[PDB]
């Protein structure tokens, strides 16, 4: 059998730790509406 029912609490933490940050960088780019024209 697949560890799918047992390995995704690992994958889970990932999104959460850093993954978190990445949009909590959003609010500090965001603010300033990053206007910067590419």
């Amino acid at each position: 059998a697949p560890d799918v029912s047992s390995a995704l609490d690992k994958l889970k933490e990932f999104g959460n730790t850093l993954e978190d940050k990445a949009w909590e960088v959003i609010n500090r780019i965001k603010q300033s509406e990053f206007p910067a024209k590419t």
